[PDB]
């Protein structure tokens, strides 16, 4: 893609910590960027190249010709967003309403202006708060990881002249065709649109990469879920051979399209987290994820993700299963492979490679990505209510949350909600036990 400037694209900034020594931790002046994938995309004098879920064929017959007429251009943060950044938070709102309608965000966190801050967190904990007391059901507030190229993939592919500065280069472990500049290339041929999200179609190209979810969550459910692939860098895929959540033949690519989960209620602990709850999603949340390699070490093999909250002066670790025999309360290669199969589950992590090929992706830094976002596809039913709804809510691994399975209808989460935001904060990157204090 390339760069216009009709509107001049102002990162809004954001600060995080580096904890080198214990222990007083210091500062670091960020700033985020905004997904290219939620920009406007225009000829030179001046319409829309792509409009809701399809291209325009007199701009865009295909990808080069796309690509030669098509510029990337800033974005208003606040008026079409809803994204505000104060100091070291940032607040994501749903439904924005401006002269027209956006819905969500997909942000990335960088050091400079011109590059996405990689995360070296193998053998070291990420340490975040988050409000999620303002989301409901049907809606999810992620912060995760993947690995993207630092640079937004400007450098490996010469097409790309927009770079990290205007949020080029997402992947993630679906392999996601929605993107509509990949690798580069304008995403244009073979393109379709989906059957019932508005703002997307499919692509011939598909955007890879290994994808480690922190956090997913709404204030009625949470789940912290690692994504190996194959390949763990960004690489692009090609038709259903890209798998994905979002076509039939989700387990036909090189990534794991969904994950060795843990979410608390799921593992059956019902008590352990929702408004009100031991784990109050009313309150701020501070929210700590320790990832122990081999032999302690930055650069061992991956053994276990760990899970710590910190709210009101007590220091709480995640809830324990409560499933036979699903025991522990940490993503481990025995509590995976357990996991899945008392769970009827597909265990695709282990196929592509477990926590040992995770380890890889983290070993490598990857990019914070901040996003809030309703589901087209499952109603984010498989984060907070019964799923799949066929099933019976008292076999194992169907209920994931308190929500009605009439939940998270998208455009019924519109209306009722359109004012949900989250706010993340208190972003922290240091040595285990060095930033929950
Ligand atoms: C749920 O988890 C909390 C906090 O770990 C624990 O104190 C409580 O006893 C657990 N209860 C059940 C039913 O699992």
């Amino acid at each position: 893609q390339k760069i216009g400037k009709l509107t001049p694209e102002v990162h809004p900034p954001m600060t995080f910590q580096k904890c080198s020594e214990g222990g007083s931790c210091e500062t670091i002046q960020g700033e985020v960027v905004v997904d290219a994938n939620w920009r406007w995309v225009h000829s030179a004098q001046g319409q829309n190249c792509y409009t809701g879920n399809t291209w325009n064929p007199t701009i865009c017959p295909d990808d080069e010709t796309c690509a030669e007429n098509c510029y990337l251009d800033g974005a208003n943060y606040e008026s079409v967003y809803g994204v505000t950044t104060s100091e070291d938070s940032v607040r994501l709102n749903f439904v924005t309403q401006s002269q027209g309608k956006n819905i969500g965000s997909r942000l990335f966190l960088m050091s400079n202006e011109s590059n996405y801050q990689l995360f070296h967190v193998l053998g070291q904990e990420f340490t975040f708060d988050v409000d999620v007391s303002n989301l409901d059901c049907g809606l999810n507030g992620a912060l995760y990881l993947v690995s993207m190229d630092s640079d937004g993939g400007s450098a490996r592919f010469p097409t790309n002249e927009a770079g990290a500065k205007y949020g080029t280069g997402y992947c993630d472990a679906q392999c996601p065709r929605d993107l509509k500049f990949i690798s580069g290339s304008a995403n244009v041929d073979g393109w379709i649109p989906s059957t019932n999200n508005p703002n997307t179609g499919y692509g011939n190209l598909g955007s890879c990469c290994a994808e480690m979810d922190l956090w997913e969550a709404n204030n009625m459910a949470t789940a912290v879920t690692p994504h190996p692939c194959d390949t763990s860098s960004q690489s692009v895929c090609k038709s259903d051979s890209c798998g994905g959540a979002a076509s039939s033949n989700r387990y036909g690519g090189i990534c794991d399209p969904d994950g060795c989960d843990y979410n608390p209620y799921r593992m059956g602990n019902t008590s352990f987290f929702g408004p009100n709850k031991m784990i109050d999603t009313n309150s701020v949340i501070t929210v700590v994820t320790q990832f122990i390699t081999d032999d302690g070490s930055s650069d061992g093999k991956l053994t276990s993700i760990k899970r710590l909250y910190v709210q009101d002066g007590n220091v709480i670790s995640q809830s324990v299963s409560t499933i036979d025999g699903v025991e522990g309360n940490e993503v481990n290669e025995e509590f995976c492979t357990n996991q899945k199969k008392v769970f009827g589950d597909e265990d695709s992590f282990t196929k592509h490679g477990g926590l040992a090929k995770m380890g890889e992706a983290l070993k490598d830094g990857m990019v914070l990505v901040l996003s809030l976002w309703d589901d087209y596809q499952a109603n984010m039913l498989w984060l907070d209510s019964s799923y799949p709804t066929t099933s019976s809510p008292t076999d194992p691994g169907v209920a994931r949350g308190s929500c009605p399975t009439t939940s998270g209808v998208p455009s019924k989460v519109e209306q009722n909600y359109p004012n949900a935001y989250v706010v993340y904060s208190n972003i922290k990157v240091g040595p285990i036990d060095s930033t929950y204090k």
